[PDB]
DNA sequence: GGGGTGTGGTAGC
DNA sequence: ATCGCTACCACACCCC
């Protein structure tokens, strides 16, 4: 048991939180995408024509969780129990569910107390503790089975367990359904094979957009191929509509009060209007509705194509601790802001950068929120503040950048005991070159 | 035309 | 118990 004000907490949080893990190892394969590729040359031209096949594990955490189980859990069937991956026992996320619990109602982001009422009499949840490490061993065996393949010209990670893979089909070729469909079933194949049985899915499409689309009309454990040619109103009225990629819970509030509550993609595509839609939404997101209708991408979408490297560049570096976030007085929130720069300054010297604009963000909890949240050490409900300082000069130094976070959150006026989160962030990094002559 | 800030949404499981 | 991260885009609203 680990606090907040003991000086192992940051090391602790990180190594139980998943989110945590999600977005580590996704800055990981970015920076190994840069190094694997600094002499090699893969962006997409305007003179290729190319089709997408986006790749993604079918239940990830819950299916390598089960793989590797511990020997308590030996007789538990993946095939015909409603398992979990989870910490705990009552307000606890499910973070993966495999399709039994799926066929029950479960979701992820439930917490586990919800996810147990669904369960019919007589049969038991099986929580699954997470296997962090098997996560990672599991994806490294993804990516080195998709590189082996040499079937792509661009393997750009989404995430441990997704790829966007890009194949450029010279005009001289005669692309077909049958070839994409062996490519498919030899990708599947080969990662079942390679890492000992975990299945992925795929979408098959000449637009990011409409592989996206395609990977989730495939799951679980298959692959759909649909081209632009191939659209049809049986396609989108398949689809909710933040199944779109961009179109999260707010946005999908937004356009449900805009367009009179459309169920399907294509009740929206024969509603909307673009003038309305961007009213709804905003100029550039509801372009990018707009496009992805159509099937197509749209600019800042295809900007990792165009130019992967500089997409995949870090431009940022930050922390955000919002559970466990229980402090009695303002030292003790000084000690905490000192470790977490402490940690990104580590960070920021390993990348070989310095910073010239910082930021610190809080969670303070709301007037009206209780004061112990539902969740044990959760945030609960909260209200957002935050301020940035440019400094300077371009700077490394912990000195400056712990004493000016410290200021920041001075200014920000929360009390201590109000407060249930932080995050410390370096806004803008600057390259450190062999001339570092400045008068 | 250029610049700036704080706030909020989204994605991976 | 329980581990609600984090990079990036985009917006509203301010200034010359
Ligand atoms: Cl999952
Ligand atoms: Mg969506």
């Amino acid at each position: 048991i680990v606090a907040c004000d003991d000086p192992d907490f940051l090391t602790s949080y990180f190594a139980h939180s998943r989110l945590h893990h999600l977005s580590a190892w996704k800055a990981n394969l970015k920076d190994k995408f840069l190094n694997e590729n600094i002499h090699k040359y893969t962006k997409i031209t305007d003179k290729d024509t190319y089709i997408i096949f986006h790749i993604d594990f079918d239940c990830f955490f819950a299916t390598v969780a089960y793989l590797c189980r511990s020997s308590s859990f030996s007789a538990c069937d993946f095939k015909r129990d409603p398992i979990v991956v989870c910490h705990g026992t009552k307000n606890s996320d499910i973070a993966s569910c495999n399709y039994v619990a799926r066929s029950y109602g479960i979701k992820n982001g439930m917490w586990v107390s919800q996810a147990e009422k669904m369960l019919p009499n007589g049969i038991k949840l099986i929580s699954l503790p997470y296997t962090f490490e098997q996560f990672q061993l599991k994806s490294e065996a993804f990516y080195s089975t998709l590189k082996r393949l040499n079937i792509f010209n661009l393997i750009l990670p989404i995430s441990i367990d997704e790829a966007v893979c890009v194949r450029i089909i010279p005009d001289n070729i005669h692309n077909t359904n049958t070839l994409n469909a062996r490519l498919c079933e030899e990708i599947r194949q080969e990662i079942f094979q390679g890492t000992n049985g975990c299945t992925v899915s795929i979408g098959c499409s000449d637009s990011l957009v409409l592989a996206r689309l395609a990977l989730k009309m495939a799951k679980p454990n298959g692959y759909n191929i649909t081209f632009k040619s191939n659209l049809s109103e049986e396609f989108w009225s398949s689809f909710k509509l933040d199944d779109l990629p961009g179109v999260g819970h707010s946005t999908l509030s937004r356009l449900e009060s805009t367009f009179d509550s459309p169920h399907s993609l294509n009740d929206l595509r024969k509603r909307y209007t673009l003038d309305a839609l961007k009213a709804s939404v905003g100029s550039k997101l509801g372009m990018k509705i707009h496009l992805a209708l159509q099937g197509q991408d749209d600019e800042e979408s295809l900007k990792i194509l165009y130019d992967p490297k500089e997409v995949l560049q870090r431009k940022s570096l930050s922390i955000d601790i919002n559970w466990g976030i229980r402090f009695k007085n303002i030292t003790q929130v000084d000690l905490f802001i000192e470790r977490g720069c402490q940690y990104l300054l580590e960070k920021l010297n390993e990348i070989n950068k310095t910073t010239s604009q910082i930021t610190l963000k809080l969670m303070r909890r709301c007037k009206d929120a209780p004061i112990e949240p539902p969740k044990y050490m959760g945030m609960g409900r909260c209200d957002s503040f935050s301020r940035s300082s440019r400094l300077g000069i371009p700077t490394n130094e912990f000195g400056i950048i712990a004493t000016e976070m410290k200021s920041l959150y001075r200014t920000l006026g929360c009390p201590p005991m109000e407060l249930r989160g932080l995050a410390l962030q370096f806004n803008k990094l600057v390259d450190v070159g062999p001339d570092n002559n400045q008068l």
